[PDB]
Formats: C-alpha cells, structure tokens, sequence
C-alpha cells in the first residue's frame, strides 16, 4: 500500500464553511496508525500557523505545524533555490507577503530580482503596472499556483491563475508556476514527506489540480468526489485517477 500520503485542504478534508467528516477521520486515521502525510495546499493567503489553527477550531483537526505545506512555503523555497537577488515585488496577501518578508526580501518597485504573483483578493491596476513594468525589466516572474478560480460565498471568483494571465498577456511572458500541479511544489512536498516519488499518493477532490499533480508528476492519485470535481463528471475524465472514492472512509490504510 501507499507509505505516505499528499493530501488537498479545502474540498478534502473540509468543504468551505462546511465539514468533511469522512475527511477528519482520514487525518485521525492517519496519525494513530503513524502514516505520515502532509497537507498541500496551493493557498497563499494564510500562513501555515493560520491553517493549523482553522483546523483545529472549525474543523475538529489538529496536525502538526510541519504536515503543511503551501504554495506560499515552496515558493520562497524555490526563490532561494534560484539564489537570484534578495529583491522581489509581490502581489499577493498577507500569509505570502510575510513568507517572502521573513526570508530576507526586501520590496523593490524598480529593477526586483523576483516578481511574484498569488491572489489579492484587493489588487489594483497600479499593482498589476508595477508588476508589469518590472517583469519587463527582466525580474523572473513567478505564479504561486495556477489556480483560475477562488471559490466563495459569492461563488467562482479571479484566482491567482487569472492575475496571472493578466501579467502573462501584458508581458508577453508565461510565469513559473510552483503551485500545484506543477512540478515544484510535488518534489518538494515529496522531500518534506519523506517518502519515495513510487511509494506516495496524491489525495485530492480537484482533478485539474490534485489529480493532474500526480499523473503530470508520476505519482499515484486518489480522487474524492467531495468538492470540486463532481461525481458526474468522472466517467468523461480524459485520464482516469489510480482510485476513485465518495468518501474517504471507504479508503482502506
């Protein structure tokens, strides 16, 4: 069986506001049997501490600080990993701002080393025009995951994806995504869980995220239909996942 599982936060182990029961036992599942996992999530808004902490007030969960894992953490990362300058220009909230602030950047308008983009659920044009400007400049534009959407209450709103193609049009030049499912974001996830690339699984109820993260990556998918992907829509999807379940209670460890 799988030694080590990756799992998706928001529409896998809890739905929005909502609860996923069969998703808090999962975790629970788990951690008494001592599998390790670790939570993926492409969100960058908050800071893993801000997770952890809306775990386990609103959804019955608690997990240690290092089982999670963001867009945000493996993009900062990845910046040290380029080594390029110590500047960046970012648009994005507060949990990737103070990432990138608490690894040494400094914020640069005119010539940055990095421009990085997630989602500012208040961007303005004259964030996107200095962005625009400096990606130009030759700062190395990068996408904290490519989500198109956020979902709300409101419903289907601009995600960092979409800000990204604003920038991606404007500049004429596509931004390295880290997020899921992209490349970085899985290495490093597997690296951080421990466990080998052949023996891991991605657990997640997003098929053009969660489940592409494995099949792009070649690493084994468990697909939920809980969340985004709807149950009607598996018997149409152009590449099946390894599992396919209603309920993650019905997946055995």
């Amino acid at each position: 069986p799988y030694k080590g599982y990756l799992i998706d936060l928001d529409g896998t182990i809890y739905q929005g506001k909502n609860r996923i029961p069969a998703g808090e036992r999962f975790i629970k599942r788990l951690q008494e049997r001592g599998i390790p996992y670790l939570l993926v999530t492409n969100n960058t808004t908050r800071t893993p501490e801000m997770v952890q902490s809306m775990l386990a007030n609103q959804f019955h969960v608690e997990t240690s600080i290092e089982t999670i894992y963001t867009a945000t953490m493996a993009t900062v990362d990845y910046m040290n990993d380029m080594n390029r300058g110590k500047t960046a220009y970012v648009i994005g909230e507060t949990g990737l701002k103070s990432a990138i602030a608490a690894a040494g950047y400094v914020e640069e308008l005119e010539n940055p080393a990095y421009v990085v983009v997630g989602l500012d659920s208040q961007v303005t044009y004259e964030m996107l025009a200095i962005a625009t400007l400096a990606i130009q400049k030759g700062a190395l534009f990068i996408g904290t995951n490519p989500d198109l959407n956020i979902p709300t209450e409101r419903g289907l709103m601009p995600g960092a994806g979409a800000l990204n193609a604003l920038l991606e049009a404007a500049t004429r030049v596509k931004p390295v995504f880290i997020g899921k499912p992209n490349a970085i974001i899985m290495n490093k996830s597997l690296e951080v869980l421990g466990i080998q690339r052949s023996e891991a699984v991605m657990v997640g109820d997003n098929y053009l995220t969660d489940i592409m993260a494995g099949i792009q990556n070649d690493i084994a998918t468990i697909l939920v239909t809980t969340g985004f992907t709807r149950p009607e829509e598996v018997p149409t999807l152009p590449i099946q996942p390894d599992h396919v379940l209603s309920s993650l209670d019905e997946w055995r460890l």
